[PDB]
């Protein structure tokens, strides 16, 4: 099923940002989900939560601007990001990479 509250990303140096995955969100479900993130994987590679920038890392940070993800595990074509949390079913975000640009495709909680 769709998680159409997550609809966009911003591309940064060696990182991407999902501004809607916000721990201070007005949407109570998104806020709880973001606060309760337990695991992040990109193409099956486990990312670590960083005490920091995420540039060129297998790392993530959730802060005021959203969820920041390093692009170290990204590849050309389809990329799958899986965000697990304590209270919500896994969120799968699909993005495509082409010519060094990363495009948002979809955010879902897959069956």
């Amino acid at each position: 099923s769709n998680l159409s509250l997550i609809t966009k990303l911003s591309q940064e140096d060696g990182a991407i940002l999902f501004p809607e995955i916000d721990r201070y969100s007005d949407n109570k479900q998104i806020k709880a989900l973001t606060q309760q993130i337990t695991k992040v994987t990109v193409n099956g590679t486990v990312y670590k939560d960083l005490i920091s920038s995420v540039k060129d890392t297998n790392g993530w940070v959730s802060n005021m601007t959203g969820l920041h993800l390093g692009t170290k595990a990204f590849k050309d074509g389809e990329n799958t990001i899986v965000i697990s949390s304590k209270g919500f079913e896994d969120v799968t975000i699909t993005v495509t990479k082409k010519d060094g640009q990363i495009h948002f495709v979809s955010a879902k909680q897959k069956q």
